[PDB]
């Protein structure tokens, strides 16, 4: 079950939407995300997207209906083509390993200032096989949950 440093990881993410702090993601803060990772939403693929997550149907994500999003959980069957689009926002070389520095890079281009220390232990945590990088492998089993 979701442990209590999980709620305050998703708490940090949550942040990363959510650019003005109102407590609210609105179709404005996930198009603006969603540009810095370089993907090119439409007005329309926006409310979609914050539609399928809101759950009061007010228009906006609020903390706990974002939790209750993060907080779920799929199997590989679930779109394995999002995962394999998502590595390659991370793996700018095309080299087939995510590096601390193309985690930094993507994290500062989302607003999130890490440290060297942060970085790594982010890298850390993904490595399976302990080389330093995280290869499409390990990225696939830190999304789904396994
Ligand atoms: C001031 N200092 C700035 C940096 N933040 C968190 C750094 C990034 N971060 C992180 C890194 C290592 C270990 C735990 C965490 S919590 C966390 C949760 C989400 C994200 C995310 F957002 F990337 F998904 C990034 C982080 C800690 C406080
Ligand atoms: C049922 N299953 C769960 C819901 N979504 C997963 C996450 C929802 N959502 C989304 C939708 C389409 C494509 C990518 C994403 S990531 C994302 C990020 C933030 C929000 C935001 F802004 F709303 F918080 C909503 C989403 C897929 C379908
Ligand atoms: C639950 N257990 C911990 C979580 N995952 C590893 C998550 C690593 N990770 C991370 C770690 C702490 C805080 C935030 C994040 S988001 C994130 C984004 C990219 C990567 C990247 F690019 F490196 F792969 C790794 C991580 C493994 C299983
Ligand atoms: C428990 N089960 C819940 C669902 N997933 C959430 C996606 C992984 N994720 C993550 C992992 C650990 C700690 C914090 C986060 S927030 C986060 C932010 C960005 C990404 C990234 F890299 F994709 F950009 C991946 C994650 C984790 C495992
Ligand atoms: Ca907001
Ligand atoms: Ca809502
Ligand atoms: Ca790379
Ligand atoms: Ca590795």
């Amino acid at each position: 079950q979701l442990t209590e440093e999980q709620i305050a990881e998703f708490k940090e993410a949550f942040s990363l939407f959510d650019k003005d702090g109102d407590g609210t993601i609105t179709t404005k803060e996930l198009g603006t995300v969603m540009r810095s990772l370089g993907q090119n939403p439409t007005e329309a693929e926006l409310q979609d997207m914050i539609n399928e997550v809101d759950a009061d149907g007010n228009g906006t994500i609020d903390f706990p209906e974002f939790l209750t999003m993060m907080a779920r959980k799929m199997k590989d069957t679930d779109s394995e083509e999002e995962i394999r689009e998502a590595f390659r926002v991370f793996d700018k070389d095309g080299n087939g390993y995510i590096s601390a520095a193309e985690l930094r890079h993507v994290m500062t281009n989302l607003g999130e200032k890490l440290t060297d220390e942060e970085v790594d232990e982010m890298i850390r945590e993904a490595d399976i096989d302990g080389d330093g990088q995280v290869n499409y492998e390990e990225f696939v089993q830190m999304m789904t949950a396994k």
